[PDB]
């Protein structure tokens, strides 16, 4: 298995070898069983898909996926890769809502078809062909009999192919398309499994959304590259009650599974002891966390709550990744049992440097070792040069993992997968910042994100966490704290939903107060402007992501849904 150069000649392989075990099962309300697949029901759907799209005339032609979670939007997936389609995964549109970002996408991608459901096409044809003319062409793919599959005509893939554009969430710009080859695709499934080290008897469950790199490459790829079988669930099942992820690892007897740092927050707040009576959690043997700052308090505070369920501390696998690196980079605790924490000074990492204090302190966790033959980097974002050892600086990755470059982008593809550094070439530009300690990677934050005030530094998540806290009528996870220019001076703006409960009644100048106190005590800033806004409306991404360049320009315009307003 580690000889085939792509997933259209894995799947085929499991297909003959494994064509009765299922690979997929999913949980429409993540609890009952709604629907499932085998692997030779997998590739024969995929082929039929396949040869749909080609009659079509898709082939080499961009695609975009719209689909609830579910086994539809797998087969028609796979389906493109065996048809030789760039497929374009996106999250679906929803009732009374924009086109926008659906239309941006479209546009960027210059694509031709939209691949959905027939509920979906009857009511999204007509407002696709308003926006994009009548040459584009919604096709839907649950309806394709499966005999269909005998007119495919297997194309010859390499590697170097492209398979797919993966679009960015949108977190610091415009969603770019970040072109991933087959190649890349075998090459990463590699990497993830030397890290977690899966087998064909593993089993897992994932909530994760499947349009973006954890979800698709971790949850669906990774599955068929090892041979195991993968129980799934959209994300708002989970999102809506958090025992079900949980309760779905104990039924399953799950070895493999993981998501974001909040989701393990949300866990530990919204389930009742109880529910942790009925779960045995002991065969969770790695808990992967990635996609965000893994908070040293978000672990001990989880691992606290359901050690009486059995789980261990140990199952924790830090992990880092981005689209353009395919997934993953890095992962795990190399020799240690628990995740890597460090207490270095905070008013050093402020200043680019890592030490202890000798000053405040804060703990910071690694998000793992480097995985495998890629190298990784901390370069100096504007000289170019390389940090030496306890020094802070632009995270840049060079492996096979690393993407073919943004689409139609050829200047921002030269800028950032073309990277430069005393006697080294072609390197990536991850647009994070870190540090290497101890063979550990740490992450500290996003460049495009970093605030520079009053001539020091700062994390605007280090912000927000500070905030967020300051008072009961603030809603958590809903903030932004950006910089704006005033007479020619960068000064600290906040952004900051209130909870449904406190908007009625809200006393904007003693929550100012207290805002302006927390930020005082933690960072020495004092905030020029704090926006309060209504609980659900702060710029955010279709993963939920915050905007904070978009909270800046709400900001500045006069059109964020202003509550309260302190200045
Ligand atoms: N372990 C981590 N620690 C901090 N930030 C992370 C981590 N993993 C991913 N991210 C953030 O998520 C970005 C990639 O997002 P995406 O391309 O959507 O996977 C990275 O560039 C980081 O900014
Ligand atoms: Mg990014």
């Amino acid at each position: 298995v580690g000889q085939f150069a792509n997933f259209v000649d894995l799947l085929q392989y499991r297909a003959k070898l494994q064509a009765r075990k299922t690979v997929f099962s999913f949980l429409a309300d993540g609890e009952a069983e709604s629907a499932a697949l085998t692997y030779g029901e997998l590739d024969q759907k995929a082929q039929a898909i396949a040869a749909f799209l080609q009659a079509n005339q898709a082939q080499g032609q961009r695609a975009l996926l719209l689909y609830p979670p579910g086994l539809e939007f797998i087969g028609a997936f796979l389906g493109c890769l065996y048809a030789g389609v760039v497929a374009v995964p996106a999250y679906p549109p929803r009732p009374n809502k924009s086109f926008d970002r659906l239309h941006s996408i479209i546009q960027d991608a210059q694509a031709k078809f939209a691949l959905t459901t027939t509920e979906l096409k009857d009511k999204i044809a007509d407002r696709l062909e308003a926006l994009e003319g009548t040459d584009f062409h919604c096709l839907a793919t649950d309806q394709v009999e499966l005999i269909s599959g005998k007119n495919w005509q297997k194309p010859n893939i390499s590697g170097t192919d492209l398979a797919f554009l993966q679009y960015t969430s949108g977190s610091t710009g415009d969603p770019k398309g970040v072109m991933v080859s087959h190649h890349n695709l075998i090459h990463n499934s590699g990497l993830i499994n030397q890290g977690f080290q899966d087998t064909e008897a593993s089993m897992g469950v994932s909530w994760l959304p499947p349009y973006h790199d954890m979800g698709l490459i971790g949850g669906i790829l990774q599955p068929i590259y090892v041979g195991a079988t993968q129980i799934l669930m959209p994300p708002v099942a989970f999102l809506q009650r958090p025992f079900r992820w949980l309760k779905a690892i104990n039924d399953y007897r799950v070895s493999t599974s993981g998501a974001p740092n909040f989701a393990y927050d949300l866990c530990a707040s919204q389930i009742t002891p109880e529910q942790i009576r009925e779960l045995d959690l002991s065969c969770w043997r790695l808990a992967f966390s990635g996609a965000e700052p893994i908070r040293a308090v978000t672990l001990e505070n989880f691992a606290k709550t359901f050690a009486t369920a059995g789980f261990q501390k140990s199952a924790f696998y830090p992990c880092y990744g981005m689209a353009e690196t395919t997934l993953i980079v890095s992962g795990g605790n190399g020799r240690a049992q628990l995740p890597q924490e460090i207490i270095v000074s905070k008013q050093g990492i402020e200043a680019n440097q890592v030490r202890p204090a000798q000053e405040t302190t804060v703990t910071l966790v690694g998000s793992g070792e480097v995985i495998g033959d890629q190298i990784v980097k901390i370069v100096d974002p504007q000289a170019l040069t390389e940090c030496t050892v306890g020094e802070i600086g632009e995270v840049w990755v060079k492996g096979e993992s690393v993407a073919q470059g943004y689409w139609q982008k050829p200047d921002l593809t030269q800028q950032q997968f073309q990277g430069n550094v005393g006697a080294e070439t072609g390197f990536l530009r991850t647009g994070d910042l870190g540090f290497l300690q101890g063979g550990e990677l740490y992450i500290t934050g996003r460049l495009k994100d970093l605030l520079i005030i009053r001539g020091r530094n700062h994390y605007p998540q280090d912000i927000e966490l500070t905030v967020e806290v300051a008072h009961p009528a603030l809603r958590q996870g809903a903030g932004a704290a950006v910089s704006v220019d005033v007479n020619g001076e960068e000064q600290l703006v906040i952004v900051q939903e209130v909870e449904r409960k406190y908007a009625r009644k809200l006393n904007v100048a003693a929550v100012a107060q207290a805002i302006r106190g927390a930020i005082a005590a933690e960072h020495q800033l004092q905030p020029q402007a704090i926006c309060f806004i209504k609980p659900g409306s702060i710029p955010k991404t279709s993963s939920g992501k915050i905007r904070r360049h978009a909270c800046k320009a709400g900001f500045l315009d006069g059109s964020l849904a202003v509550v309260g307003e302190w200045q």
